[PDB]
């Protein structure tokens, strides 16, 4: 469980992220693919991309970005009760990409470093726990749904 000032702590550098989705979104999947390269195999749309500048050029790659980090921004914001957030999320990835557990951490990962990166001053050591927790329950409650739905990922 996250307390109510680690919940702010979070919502508050959420809200830095929202000031420019889309350049978020593009160096958090620039920085996963680069540090995690098997990852961008899950992509059939992106796997062509060969160069880091191919990949900032890419409208369809940018609007991803702003998809997957709309998603996670309203799973952060309901603060734990997410039931509703996160089963169709599940379901997709569990059924269709088939994304397991340790590709979202290496996620958490690149946005952990992403939001260090851009926001120094409103993410220190207390504000990267906050998100670090968060992004773990995150984790944690995907993975039971995952398992609901039958997929050991
Ligand atoms: C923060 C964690 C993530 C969030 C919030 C997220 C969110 C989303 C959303 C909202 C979509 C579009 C609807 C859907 O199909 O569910 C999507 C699609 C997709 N996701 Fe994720 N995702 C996350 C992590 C990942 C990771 C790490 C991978 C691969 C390693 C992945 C692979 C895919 C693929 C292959 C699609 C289909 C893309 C397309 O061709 O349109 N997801 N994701």
């Amino acid at each position: 469980v996250l307390s109510e000032g680690e919940w702010q702590l979070v919502l508050h550098v959420w809200a830095k992220v929202e000031a420019d989705v889309a350049g978020h979104g593009q160096d958090i999947h620039i920085r996963l693919f680069k540090s995690h390269p098997e990852t961008l195999e899950k992509f059939d749309r992106f796997k062509h991309l060969k160069t880091e500048a191919e990949m900032k050029a890419s409208e369809d790659l940018k609007k991803h970005g702003v998809t997957v980090l709309t998603a996670l921004g309203a799973i952060l914001k309901k603060k734990g009760h997410h039931e509703a957030e996160l089963k169709p999320l599940a379901q997709s990835h569990a059924t269709k990409h088939k994304i397991p557990i340790k590709y979202l951490e290496f996620i958490s990962e690149a946005i952990i470093h992403v939001l260090h990166s851009r926001h120094p001053g409103d993410f220190g050591a207390d504000a990267q726990g906050a998100m670090n927790k968060a992004l773990e329950l995150f984790r944690k409650d995907i993975a039971a749904k995952y398992k609901e739905l039958g997929y050991q990922g």
